[PDB]
Order: structure tokens, then C-alpha cells, then sequence
């Protein structure tokens, strides 16, 4: 076959070892900081669970999977909680240089 291919690759740069622990946010800064963050996927819980009992096993699932922020949108019922947790993760960029 015409010969012809080209291999440019090039890394010098690679360090990633930091790792962020997830939050319980307010919803009005969370809703703010939202604009600056990324969805990693929603949560939730099904069956049938204890409400403290989901919430730890949502809380601690969620910072598993590597959240900067997570929202317990749902699932605040009891013992029929089919809820769901609405998580985010911190972007490399955010408003200014201040915190």
C-alpha cells in the first residue's frame, strides 16, 4: 500500500493524583457554582432503604465516583424512597483567582 503515515506524539505534562472530596452544596451557590462545574451523572435509589441509610450510601457512592458537589434532589421521602441525587464535578476553570 502507498506508504505514508505520520506519528506526532509528544507528553511531558501529566500529574494526576489530586482528588476532591464531594459536598453538600446550597442550592442557590450550587446553582451558581453549576455554571463552572460538569455533570458526571445523577444518582439514586431503588427498592426500598432507610432515608439516613440512602443518604450516607448516596453521599459516600457519589465522592466515590469522584463529585466536588452533590444535591440530594430526591429520595428525602423514607422508607419508599425511589429518590435520585444530582451530583457535579469541579472544572479545571472557575471565576477569577480568589477563594
Amino acid at each position: 500500500m502507498k506508504t505514508g503515515y505520520k506519528v506526532m506524539l509528544g507528553a511531558l505534562a501529566f500529574v494526576v493524583t489530586n482528588v476532591y472530596a464531594a459536598e453538600i452544596m446550597k442550592k442557590t451557590d450550587f446553582d451558581k457554582v453549576a455554571s463552572e462545574y460538569t455533570k458526571i451523572g445523577t444518582i439514586s435509589t431503588t427498592g426500598e432503604m432507610s432515608p439516613l441509610d440512602a443518604r450516607e450510601d448516596l453521599i459516600k457512592k457519589a465522592d466515590e465516583k469522584g463529585a466536588d458537589v452533590v444535591v440530594l434532589t430526591s429520595g428525602q421521602t423514607e422508607n419508599k424512597i425511589h429518590g435520585t441525587a444530582d451530583i457535579y464535578k469541579k472544572k479545571l476553570e472557575h471565576h477569577h483567582h480568589h477563594h
